[PDB]
């Protein structure tokens, strides 16, 4: 007579002027805010 | 008669002018705010 | 008759002008705020 | 006259009988290999 | 006269009997190999 | 008749003008605030 | 006349009978190999 | 009839103009505030 | 005339019967190999 | 005319029957090999 209960909790996010909001599992590419050449 | 209860807690985030908000599992790429060349 | 209870706690974050807010499991890439060459 | 060169390197992975192979940016859910109740 | 070159590298993966092969950006759901109740 | 209770505590963070706010499990890459060459 | 060169190195991984192979940026959920109740 | 209770305590952090706020498990890479060459 | 060169080195990992192989940036959840109740 | 060269060195790891192989930046959760109650 087992009982398995899981709750992921309450998440509230307030964000302003955020370039990258989020979780990246794996990153091998390029993440650049601004690129100026020449 | 076991009882398994898990709670991930309450998360509140307030962020302003944040380039990268988030959790990266693994990072092998490039994360640059600004790139100026020449 | 065991009881397993886990709570991840209450997390409140207030951040302003933060380049990188977050937890990195493993970092082998480059994390640079600003790159100027030439 | 700047030169920006980035290389993410050579990655070779050999895995056998691995439940979870991969990078998780953020984890708030449940990751259980086996669940038995009652 | 800037030059921007990015290479994500060579990735070779050999996997056998792997339940979950891949990168998860964010996980709030349930990932269970086997569930047995009653 | 055992009882297992775990609480991760209350975490409050106030941060302003912080380049890198977060916990790094392992760091082999480069973390530079500003790079000027030439 | 600056030159920016980054290399993430050579990574070789050989793993057998590994429950969780990978880097987790942030973990607030439950990671259990086996759960038995009742 | 054992009782296991763990509490991680109350953590309050106030930080301003902090380059690196956080705990590093292992560091083999470079952490430099400012790099000027030439 | 500056030259910036970074190398993350050569990493070889051989692992057998390892529950958790990987780097965790921050851990607030539960990581248990085996849970038996009742 | 400066030259910046960084090398993270050669890392070879051989591990067998290791519960937790890896570097944890910050730990506030529970890491238990085996939990038996009742």
């Amino acid at each position: 007579d087992a009982e398995f209960r899981h709750d992921s909790g309450y998440e509230v996010h307030h964000q302003k002027l955020v370039f990258f909001a989020g979780d990246v599992g794996s990153n091998k590419g390029a993440i650049i805010g601004l690129m100026v050449g020449g």
